[PDB]
């Protein structure tokens, strides 16, 4: 699925992400926004370390979730790769606090580093009603 902007905020602050950990809602659509363009079925391939990254948040496979083909591969948010390929982000959503709850927090995706860190992310949430 590909969530339209404001549609994905209301669902991302209907699943408690507003604040999780100290970052705001504008931050995690910048990353989805960054990471995706909203789309749930977005996976990208790494040919370096044989992972793969999964979701709207395209959260790696060597790491998060288990896809039975990532050398040496951990499962931290415990649940199948396939888990953030669905429509339905409640367990993309769950996972990406799992990441969150690690030190570096938002910064763990480089992603959100280069395009929102120090950014005006307000435009993101603008309009949104949340």
């Amino acid at each position: 699925k590909v969530f339209e902007r404001c549609e994905l905020a209301r669902t991302l602050k209907r699943l408690g992400m507003d604040g999780y950990r100290g970052i705001s809602l504008a931050n995690w659509m910048c990353l989805a926004k960054w990471e995706s363009g909203y789309n749930t079925r977005a996976t990208n391939y790494n040919a370096g370390d044989r992972s793969t990254d999964y979701g709207i948040f395209q959260i790696n496979s060597r790491y998060w979730c288990n896809d039975g083909k990532t050398p040496g591969a951990i499962n931290a948010c415990h649940l199948s790769c396939s888990a953030l390929l669905q429509d339905n982000i409640a367990d993309a959503v769950a996972c990406a606090k799992r990441v969150v709850r690690d030190p570096q927090g938002i910064r763990a995706w480089v992603a959100w580093r280069n395009r929102c860190q120090n950014r005006d992310v307000r435009q993101y949430v603008q309009g949104c009603g949340v």
